[PDB]
């Protein structure tokens, strides 16, 4: 009993795309790293070039420091951005609270599965590792390690078009008065959310 026996299958996502503002988003595949930028460029969002159909992402995320009231966070698939009718899987973190995550995902267009969970850390202290499990009846949701979420299939949808992996930094505020992500102060900008290691599935892409 010296080597580790336990089973270990992923692969770095090396192609990212920028959907908007790219001035206000930086990539470096030499220290695989992405960050976005909050400030009055109205951020940006980054995906994947190519759709999965099922698997495991991951990434090393740590949120901006500063008072972030009012910004929404996240790292999240979707089947497409904008679509009214798309299949996704979120984490989005709420700028009001540094403490917490939110997780939903969405079937045909409808979300609605909101859960708010206690990370037990604040988000912008250092990097920590969020990670997807996207399968056919299953998803999970882990946070350094740990199951935070699962939902499996219940008969009521389940998300399976194949999806981009997504992420974007923007002002949520005006969602249900400021009570969701807070009103936006927006007095610590440039607010950098940075990803590390972003890994997709092996052998998914479609
Ligand atoms: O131009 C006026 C106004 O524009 C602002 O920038 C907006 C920006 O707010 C918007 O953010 C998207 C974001 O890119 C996207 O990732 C996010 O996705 C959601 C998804 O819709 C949900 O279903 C769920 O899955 O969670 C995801 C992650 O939260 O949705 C937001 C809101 O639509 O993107 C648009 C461009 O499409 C962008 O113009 C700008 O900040 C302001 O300064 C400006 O006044």
């Amino acid at each position: 009993g010296m080597a580790d026996p336990s089973l270990h299958e992923a692969q770095p996502l090396k192609f990212i795309a920028v959907d908007y503002c790219p001035e206000s988003c930086t990539h470096s595949p030499e220290s695989s790293t992405i960050t976005l930028t909050f400030d009055h460029r109205g951020g940006s969002r980054w995906r994947s070039t190519t759709r999965f159909q099922y698997g495991t992402f991951s990434s090393l995320i740590q949120c901006p420091k500063g008072n972030t009231s009012g910004l929404n966070f996240n790292i999240y698939l979707s089947s497409l951005e904008g679509d009214k009718s798309q299949d996704a899987i979120d984490f989005e973190f709420l700028g009001k609270d540094k403490r917490i995550v939110q997780t939903n995902y969405y079937t045909a267009g409808t979300g609605n599965r909101e859960a708010i969970h206690d990370l037990g850390f604040d988000c912008s202290d250092g990097f920590h590792e969020y990670v997807i499990k996207w399968g056919p009846d299953l998803i999970q949701w882990l946070i350094d390690g740990k199951v935070i979420r699962s939902v499996r299939a219940d008969g009521e949808g389940f998300p399976q078009k194949p999806m981009f992996l997504y992420a974007s930094v923007w002002d949520a505020s005006y969602i249900d008065e400021g009570r969701w992500t807070g009103p936006y102060v927006g007095c610590d900008a440039p607010y950098i959310c940075l990803y590390k290691n972003v890994n997709v599935p092996v052998g998914t892409a479609v």
